[PDB]
């Protein structure tokens, strides 16, 4: 740890397009990406955009987890951001690739809050 | 030539207050998507311990995200929009002045790169 947080900003491809246009089962995977984390939930809300796509914010202790969906390009923007060394966001990561069946990833991560500069 | 744009922003030395202030920060939040130009799908502010306030706007196909650390004056900012009338750097704007960085640091990342998904 030299970050307040650790920030994973994920691209999904090529993934299983019933998936991602699913708003309950995308709501219930990220439920357990959280849990597979180690991190808390305080609130989560998902939403169908129309005519396809999910997007869903999980609120966790002092940061977020985030999905966008858009079905129709097989593609989701991810966002994993976790605090404290007890809360793996790599975790979340695994789970999401394997409930989504993409094909192909690329993630950065960043720090949030790097304690040399706070 | 993307999905969305999305700023990942660390903003330094803002007001301590206003960091820990929970009903003016979620005003501020929405402010700034009223300032990109986004339609607003839900709002959630929660502010919990000893101090510090989360807040997402989920906009139409995307969100804009703060989390705040008064002890440190540092808030994590995230603001991820979709589509060509919308411009994350009007929501920046707002946000730089309503919480009062002295110091930014701002990565601008394309969500779903046409030439990566494979739209013309």
């Amino acid at each position: 740890m030299k970050s307040l947080g650790r920030h994973l900003v994920a691209e999904f491809y090529e993934c299983d397009r019933e998936v991602l246009d699913n708003v309950q089962l995308i709501e219930q995977e990220m439920k357990q990406a959280a849990y597979e984390s180690g991190a808390t939930i305080v609130t989560s809300t998902f939403h169908r955009f129309l005519p396809y796509g999910v997007s869903g914010v999980v609120v966790i202790s002092e940061s977020h987890l985030t999905i966008h969906t858009w079905p129709e390009y097989g593609y989701a923007a991810i966002d994993l951001f976790t605090c404290g060394e007890d809360v793996d966001p790599w975790k979340a990561f695994e789970h999401l690739k394997k409930a989504l069946k993409a094909k192909r990833v690329h993630v950065v991560e960043h720090e949030r809050g790097r304690y040399d500069e706070i």
